[PDB]
């Protein structure tokens, strides 16, 4: 119902993500942690890297233990793992045993001048690294404690709340819309249709989901396929008459397949959403497929309802609008052949 404790837990820098504390080991380190649904390691500064404010001292926590084994991660950065007992101050009153990957070794990795020494990945355990059988942090936390198996987001444009093992129902205004998890490696999604100020790309559905289609608060932009965004900016651009690019520096809705056959909803983002304040044009190119960053996210309450794997997103009550135009979230549709949109 509600969570004041976890309100307002999470900092951040415009276009760096966000972080919550935490702490490791015995005595409790703190940290600054980024929090990532499109990545599954946790994974902490070990080394007096120099733009580091702090980093795991493993000697000095008492209830360390050694795996002895490493981990190297491209997107890089370079760890040893083992584990050691979590705790988030800001959340649940719970200690947990966690995997933790010690970075000793990292390039275009921690940025200087930020405030965060480590990355929290919220995803599942498929795409974690080495492999699978690292058990991502999440995923140990409900296995050991009474925490529900749900998180929830609600990412202000910087901070915001991580609601941990339930849901704050102060964070947004009328009602949750589900939409199913596809596949329990990404929080994949499939995206049935897309609209540019009230009208139709009328491009195949399977462009729209072009390999995958993510929701990721480790992405900042909307990240559109080749394609969908060829199209998408021709629409913007004509709705308004390098840049375009992201080489220098009209609401758009996409509809989400719902709980029920034939059944989809619409989000709906502002510009208020996708003109990032440095303004930038906060919509880029994908090879990786649709990823649905901070962009969406700001403007939505968003459940990662995990039990049920589906997500639910519902109007952000902290989301900018001004008495014109207000982000929505929409429903039901009726959309036929949904299971088509999906890459296999
Ligand atoms: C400030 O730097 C970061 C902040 C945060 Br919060 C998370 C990361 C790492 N994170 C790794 C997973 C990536 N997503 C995908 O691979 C899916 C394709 C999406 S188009 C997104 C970036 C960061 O990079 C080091």
């Amino acid at each position: 119902g509600s969570f004041v404790e976890m309100v307002d837990n999470l900092r951040g820098k415009s276009g760096q993500g966000y972080y919550v504390e935490m702490t490791v080991g015995s005595p409790p380190q703190t940290l600054n942690i980024l929090v990532d649904t499109g990545s599954s390691n946790f994974a902490v500064g070990a080394a007096p890297h120099p733009f580091l404010h702090r980093y795991y001292q493993r000697q000095l926590s008492s209830t360390y233990r050694d795996l002895r084994k490493g981990v190297y991660v491209p997107y890089k950065w370079e760890g040893e793992l083992g584990t050691d007992l979590v705790s988030i101050p800001h959340g649940p009153n719970v200690t947990v045993r966690a995997n933790i990957a010690a970075i000793t070794e990292s390039d275009k990795f921690f940025i200087n001048g930020s405030n965060w020494e480590g990355i929290l990945g919220l995803a599942y355990a498929e795409i974690a690294r080495p492999d699978d059988s690292l058990e991502p942090f999440f995923d140990s936390l409900v296995k050991q404690t009474h925490v529900p198996n749900l998180f929830s987001l609600q990412l202000c444009g910087v901070g915001g709340s991580m609601i941990i093992g339930g849901i704050d129902h102060s964070l947004y205004t009328g009602s949750l819309w589900y939409t199913p998890i596809r596949r329990e490696w990404y929080y994949e999604v499939i995206i049935v249709r897309v609209e540019i100020n009230g009208q139709d790309l009328k491009m195949d559905c399977k462009e729209y989901n072009y390999d995958k289609s993510i929701v990721d608060s480790g992405t900042t932009n909307l990240r559109l396929p080749k394609k969908v965004f060829e199209a998408a900016v021709k629409s913007i651009k004509a709705a308004s008459s390098g840049f375009w690019l992201g080489e220098q520096l009209p609401v758009i809705s996409l509809y989400l397949m719902g709980e029920v056959t034939n059944q989809s909803f619409r989000i709906t983002i502002l510009p208020q959403q996708y003109l990032r304040p440095v303004y930038k044009f906060a919509i880029s190119q994908s090879s990786t497929g649709t990823c649905m960053g901070a962009v969406i996210m700001e403007g939505f309450y968003v459940v990662f309802d995990r039990a049920r794997k589906r997500i639910g997103f519902a109007v952000s009550a902290c989301h900018v609008h001004d008495e014109f135009r207000t982000a929505a979230v929409e429903g039901p549709f009726v959309t036929l052949d949904m299971e088509d949109c999906g890459y296999n």
